[PDB]
């Protein structure tokens, strides 16, 4: 037994100095930057919040994707790649492995992403997020992406992004609400009926299903509903027993993984402690606590 | 024997047609009237979901606000209001209160509604909605109605609809969203720091807070996360008795009442059978399960 994180966040000092020459008013635009534990290798490592968690890492939302054209997004993001995937080999007892990212305006290019993964030990999978490039992750522009990785076994972690249409933004609902949308999204466009396979692993434990189930059981039909239970979600939440138990009768014990959304939230390299206090605080059995913390992550990266 | 369903709604038949003058296009807009339980009194009292249930009466979302001028909106919500009290009048073993609609439109008139309610025994408190005319619950155009509630003691119900800015507005999700905004707003302008002691019900078990409270707390101080606290919630939510359970961890027992959003999402008369059961499932006391059937409602309408 060791914690895998299956959902921490870093940014990679050579792509982000790269990232900088692309656009210098990205440290005014983005406030995570603030965070030295995500832009500082020494400092995570210096810093690091628990020696029995390894993390499995990807990129912190700045993405190629938002700043250049489909070419030099793609040359940034499989440079990206190539660093994320040197981390995890030059720290294996810190980074149990790295989340690839994907060029969404360069589709060749991210069936390309996808194929790679097999051939990296140190590249688990693939970020994708809830809209790419103002679009929903269910529009058929990113469809063939998403088969390409049904296809060749390639898990697919979620993550929220704002949605700049919607007024009000915020910290404390908005993404959790843009997870539920996507997840609703790609159910409805038959992604499961088509893929029954893929596995996706959704950001903060599910966000509005757990507790909204019966809501999905009686407006939609029997496939579909049943389709939201296909996820595989972190244990991203910050805390809340509860919320994690409702969460396991939802999805059951394999499709729940501990994740903390490392760095965040939790000053100085996030919540590993809380969480890890949370999952503990189950009353379930140790056997199901360490499908949690560690088994479930590698029945999922399978190949 | 008794249950109180909390939050159940009805088209009154008299103000219903005062509505089909103002506005033909309602059956068109709204797809909920082909519900023969919601309109049509006999039929909702013929086809009575359980004999040991009393409802408290709301009117779906057809507001006179929404179509008509200040002066027409504060003689249909008065005409409505009258409506509501007589059919529980008229009908004390069947309706246990009714809850009266509000013209935001007119301020003054919906100052006087509130008055009102004390006159009168059968209207037990005053719906709002998390949007009104296109504006936050929370603006400061409606705070006088807000701080009358609170000064008289009148509890109020929030009920969501959708924000017609947000794309993508569906019923699986969207009205969940809104609740958590409405709450977010309330919160974040100081509602419960002037008011503490104002009594506001919120439909679907509090939406997202009980599920992201870990959220709340790490994003907000310590004075605005604990004010989430303060609302009261039904346990309208189709079910799910981990989730109840999850709701009644975050509030207590004493803020969480019996209601089932009747008749809506389970033909004919409403979800009361599937909600009873699963309150029944928690593994709480019959005292605990008693003040979720039936006395919370009555601490929560004393004046
Ligand atoms: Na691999
Ligand atoms: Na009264
Ligand atoms: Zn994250
Ligand atoms: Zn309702």
């Amino acid at each position: 037994l060791t914690k895998i994180d299956a959902y921490a966040h870093i940014l990679p000092a050579k792509y982000y100095q790269k990232m900088l020459s692309v656009e210098p008013n990205i440290p005014n635009m983005f406030p995570f930057i603030k965070i030295k534990t995500l832009m500082d290798l020494d400092e995570r490592l210096t810093k690091w919040p628990d020696q029995n968690t390894k993390q499995v890492i990807s990129l912190a939302n700045i993405s190629p994707e938002d700043f250049t054209d489909s070419k030099t997004s793609a040359e940034l993001c499989q440079s990206a790649n190539e660093e994320l995937s040197n981390l995890v080999d030059q720290h294996p007892g810190k980074f149990a492995g790295a989340v690839a990212i994907l060029p969404m305006n360069n589709i060749e290019s991210a069936c390309k992403v996808i194929s790679s993964i097999k051939d990296d030990e140190n590249l688990v999978g693939a970020q994708i997020f809830t809209r790419h490039l103002g679009k929903s992750i269910a529009d058929k522009e990113f469809r063939p992406v998403l088969a390409q990785a049904a296809k060749l076994h390639v898990p697919l972690w979620m993550h929220p992004v704002f949605d700049a249409r919607k007024p009000d933004n915020n910290l404390v609902f908005s993404w959790e609400y843009e997870l539920s949308q996507a997840m609703l999204q790609l159910v409805q466009s038959d992604l499961f009926q088509d893929y029954p396979n893929l596995k996706i692993l959704v950001h903060h434990a599910g966000a509005m299903v757990p507790f909204f189930s019966g809501r999905i059981d009686h407006i939609l039909d029997e496939k579909h509903a049943q389709d939201f239970k296909k996820f595989y979600v972190d244990t991203a939440i910050l805390g809340n027993t509860p919320a994690l138990q409702l969460a396991i009768d939802y999805y059951g014990i394999d499709h729940v993984l501990f994740g903390t959304d490392a760095p965040f939230a939790v000053m100085p390299s996030g919540a590993d402690q809380i969480i890890t206090q949370a999952i503990n605080d189950l009353t379930i059995s140790d056997k199901d606590k360490q499908k949690i913390f560690h088994d479930n992550y590698y029945s999922l990266i399978k190949e």
